[PDB]
């Protein structure tokens, strides 16, 4: 409804996911595919989810630590949101 | 909710307020006003004249045309994003 909460949707969002395990400052593999497979779908990655999960990370992922932290977790979804815009 | 609705949350406010004139697809100096009172409020009904629209057009209107587009707004959300995710 409003910005504000948009905004927190998405942080509570990330750390739905990413606190799964013991780095919960950021997304392992497993747990982007697991935010990849039910937060948005058939969507996005037309997931053959057991195949496309490793080019996916490697996107996000531009410090290359086998981890997706926050910052790369929200360039991703306001690439979406500025490619979505089109009308 | 789910993280594509509240995508088009973001995008669905900043068309409502940037199609009040002519220029649909960027928010003018007044658009914008209007935006960061009603998202960001200021409860203290207290003006030491608030110039929250000038400071922010200099912050976010990169190219100086004295409009903000979508990716320039977007930036803004990027960083408050950033600073309740620490905070929460
Ligand atoms: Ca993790
Ligand atoms: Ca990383
Ligand atoms: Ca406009
Ligand atoms: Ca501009």
């Amino acid at each position: 409804s409003t910005l504000l909460e948009n905004i927190f949707a998405i942080i509570n969002l990330f750390k739905q996911y990413s606190k799964k395990d013991k780095n919960t400052d950021t997304l392992s593999k497993k747990e982007l595919k697991e935010l990849l497979e039910k937060e948005f779908r058939q969507i996005l990655k037309n997931p053959d989810d057991p195949d496309m999960v490793d080019v996916f990370m490697d996107h996000l992922d531009i410090d290359h630590n086998k981890k997706i932290d926050f910052t790369e977790f929200l360039l991703m979804v306001f690439k979406l949101a500025q490619a979505y815009y089109e009308s």
